[PDB]
């Protein structure tokens, strides 16, 4: 599928507050559609659905997220919590005179469209995410109960503490993307063995393979991104599990009433399908997709059936 | 009419060549407009505009054009002929995925939008043009000899060599501002004593007065841009009178088909409205504007007529 060359893109920027700037690349005509993706990645990682999107019949805008890329990333804690992401998106249409948009999350970014969903409906037109599902905020339960119940979540608790995560994610980028970005069937990490033994790539490769789903070239280009700012701005959208469980809590009681996209994948092996299978009761306009044989870099590694799915569910649920 | 603060806007920016980038605002969602100003000016020239045409259901794009404010402003003179421009301007609808647009020109940026529409009129959806009329260009006629023919088109000579103009419009640049943007009855400019005489503001104030059509915050973001790049690639526009022709020539015999809108001002005392006197027998659906007490200045002088020109224009001949 066609990708992107970066320089060959128009280049937006908004100022949302008096130090964050949000950066976004933008091409076609028609409906706006937000992508936003997750960690830690870019508004590359939506290369192969940019193209695709446009030529169907919508006006795409890929953010990078806030820490990421060329947009703003401040160094406090709290400014990655959900309230203050979700805030920031809105006003970022506001300053586009964009009255709704429909938002497209994955990963991380799934959960951000999620909650715009849910308390900024006006300003929603439909709403998609891939992988990451919607679990309404259970108020008897403590977000560090629940990390540490399911083992799989536990690389979280290593990200907590600023400045431990960060050193081994930087200490080699190339390595760092290349361990990664690769498809269930080439993975090299253990993301339960994490907290107990080293880290997240102490029993990986020193020079890892090139997975086939990326070549070198996209590689040094998230590899060149990551060179501005870091990983701590990345690494604050999991340090702020308890603001966003409260916040989360101010709105239970109430469903998503916009039409909606949930789409999971087969081999994703931390946000595996079945969490997300009682979502209908939440979100009633909800419909479905599901990949097989596809990972957790959903739009790197099965990029065709992600453009099917999603183009088909733009034409029929939000023009 | 609601003008605009500039740090609240959106800003993007297009590369259509390698040392050469297009700076422009966006504000609003529906049919694409780009509004393309004139010399000496701005995107913000448009102030009143853009906030109007984006609440009428329209996605404005309001340029820097080339050699002003952000965008980019090569050395040589000939970067700043009509063919070049107009490709350039091409280049960006494509960097921009957007198969046409509808093009609004006023000034020099009306001659541009003329050729836009003549050259690439698969990729305007509909042009429309303030005080700038559509003249084919006469093979026989050479530009020096119909400039030296209507006295008021003096300043122009004046504007040939480089350097000789720079010096006074960048002398005092809140000088300059102050003795343009002026509304007809308050002007203290004579356009045709220029070239035996001095210049442009040889008999001006010193210190002139403040036009009713401004204040000193608009006219101080104006010194501000001015600055970054000065006033040899706005001049430019002037300096390549014979390539203009020349490539103009190439297209005699055609006539324009697209929808279009012909706006005079009757005040404006160089691009008078009886210069547009026959533009029907070459433009077959062209529809036609007036406004009374409106000197060149037209969207600051009569903002709320233009903006009601333009939006009923738009919502029966552009959508
Ligand atoms: F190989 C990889 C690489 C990166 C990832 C990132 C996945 N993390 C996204 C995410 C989505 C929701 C989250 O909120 C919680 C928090 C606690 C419990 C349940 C949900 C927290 C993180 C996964 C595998
Ligand atoms: F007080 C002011 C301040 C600025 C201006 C600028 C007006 N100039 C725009 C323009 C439009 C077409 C042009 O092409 C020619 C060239 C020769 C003959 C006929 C048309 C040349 C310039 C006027 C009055």
């Amino acid at each position: 599928p066609t990708s992107c060359n970066p320089s060959d893109m128009s280049h937006g920027y908004v100022t949302v507050k008096p130090r964050v700037r949000l950066h976004f690349v933008e091409l076609g005509s028609g409906p706006a559609v937000c992508l936003c993706h997750g960690f830690p990645e870019s508004w590359y990682s939506w290369r192969y659905q940019i193209p695709a999107l446009a030529q169907a019949g919508y006006r795409v805008l890929a953010m990078d997220m806030k820490g990421y890329g060329e947009s703003s990333a401040p160094p406090e804690i709290e400014e990655y919590c959900m309230e203050v992401l979700c805030k920031e998106m809105v006003t970022f249409l506001d300053k586009l005179g964009l009255s709704q948009a429909v938002f497209i999350g994955h990963d991380w970014g799934g959960m951000l469209v999620w909650y715009m969903a849910l308390f900024y409906p006006e300003r929603v037109r439909a709403v998609a995410s891939l992988n990451t599902p919607f679990i309404p905020a259970n108020p008897n339960m403590s977000p560090l109960e629940s990390i540490k119940a399911n083992p799989v979540f536990d690389y979280q608790l290593y990200f907590q503490e600023p400045g431990v995560a960060e050193a081994e994610l930087e200490q080699n980028l190339s390595r760092t993307f290349k361990s990664l970005f690769r498809a269930s069937d080439e993975s090299v990490l253990s993301m339960h063995k994490v907290c107990e033994a080293g880290g997240l790539f102490v029993n990986s490769p020193e020079e890892p393979s090139l997975s086939r789903m990326v070549t070198e070239e996209e590689i040094q280009f998230y590899v060149q991104q990551f060179k501005k700012s870091g990983f701590r701005g990345p690494l604050n959208w999991y340090r702020n599990m308890e603001r966003n469980w409260k916040w989360a809590c101010k709105s239970l009681g109430r469903k998503i009433l916009i039409p909606a996209l949930m789409v999971t994948a087969e081999k994703d092996f931390v946000l595996v399908p079945q969490m997300s299978q009682h979502m209908e009761d939440w979100i009633p306009h909800l419909k479905r997709g599901h990949i097989e044989d596809c990972g957790h870099w959903t739009q790197m590694d099965k990029p065709t059936e992600v453009n099917q799915i999603l183009i088909k569910w733009l034409d029929s649920d939000a023009r």
